[PDB]
């Protein structure tokens, strides 16, 4: 079997062994059976999805860069602290990976609320449309983003709608966290409304332009938190038990 | 003065530590710090068992929440327990429960039964078959129940690969603890849950 992979060579390398039991080309494409989404449907990718998104919302809810701050000065202090349920969650994107972390974050205390273009019914989450879009975000504290890249999401999280975040929560300044696309926020914005105060903090795992350059500002950011792109990885493990499996049958699914 | 949001506010540290260690901020943080975009491998919650010493409410709650997320849950008492949805160890299965578990969580009572319970013989006992090739140990419940020359030997040795520790054997932690500068170990300072003040 061909292998033509740019994923994390010894990932690769590692899952060989066992895997098609291999003209390894780095010595089954994705920029040389896709390698990503014959395609590959990881199913753990929304499982993986709502892990970092749970941990996005503790990081903040239990002040994590406070604490950390303190652990470096070697001081021992208690700070204020809200339960998860003194927190509005707003996820915009109510789709699979929407439902999946609403439905988490509200067995772990959120209140969680959602938000689509036209009007979904989810059972046990409130819901808002379009037209209810102002007061969705005036009941939000932290809002996160999980919204495909379309025309109607180009640039959708920008200073007016941070601006229409609410302030009553218990850090009188609402966080936005990010891993749809960077394509729907507008950075520029994102970083002035840090600078101001308009949002307290951030979560981002996507970015306008990816790779991050080096000289972004939101590297050294105490309240932003950075990841490459990372919510939600495929194991190269699970793509090779697809392509067995489907090269084995087709010896004895998911044609574009 | 019973405080009905403690149990709900402990499980939000445990999990928030849980997903500390499996999504590897420790080292995410330092690459951000290096301004390095690189993606690392990642296992799944599925691929690692959290295993939590005391099945009482606190221990209950987490482990259903925990399992919810996509771990493996076990949990352990010195007592045969029946808990729904969770498998559990009792005193003749503690070396079993050990040898399964990749993060060791402590939601114990201090009682004579649990005094300096989490000590070097235990640690040693823990999982090195788990995605990160080492345990880690996260204790929530009373420093009195942990030995913490242990702890920092076993972190020294590599025994263990981490901890979060939010209590310890005296509190205030002293400002010369080695804890606090260590790359793999998270200090909070008793603050598992807070009771709310207008509630008293
Ligand atoms: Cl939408």
């Amino acid at each position: 079997v061909i292998v033509d992979l740019k994923f994390i060579p010894e990932e690769v390398e590692a899952a060989l062994a066992g895997a098609f039991p291999v003209i390894d080309l780095a010595d089954v494409v994705w920029k040389s059976f896709s390698g990503g989404a014959v395609r590959f449907v990881d199913r753990t990718l929304t499982t993986r999805m709502s892990e970092w998104v749970m941990m996005q919302c503790l990081l903040h809810l239990r002040q994590h860069r406070a604490y950390e701050a303190l652990a470096k000065k070697h001081e021992w202090r208690d700070l204020s602290q809200p339960e998860a349920a003194d927190v509005t969650v707003g996820i915009m994107g109510m789709g699979v990976l929407g439902q999946d972390a609403a439905r988490k974050l509200a067995a772990m205390g959120f209140k969680v609320i959602g938000w689509s273009r036209s009007k979904r019914v989810i059972e046990g989450v409130e819901t808002y449309d379009a037209a209810g879009l102002d007061a969705f975000l005036g009941r939000t504290d932290f809002l996160v983003g999980l919204l495909p890249l379309t025309p109607d999401t180009r640039g959708i999280f920008n200073a007016a709608l941070f601006a229409k975040l609410s302030r009553n929560g218990p850090f009188g300044a609402p966080v936005f966290i990010n891993a749809g696309r960077g394509g729907s926020q507008v950075e520029a914005d994102i970083l002035e409304c840090l600078d101001s105060g308009v949002l307290g903090g951030a979560s981002l795992d996507v970015f306008e332009r990816e790779p991050l350059s080096p000289e972004s500002r939101f590297w050294d950011m105490p309240n932003v938190y950075v990841t490459p792109h990372v919510a939600a990885s495929s194991d190269v493990r699970a793509l090779f038990v697809h392509v067995e499996h489907q090269i084995a049958r087709f010896e004895s699914e998911h044609v574009v």
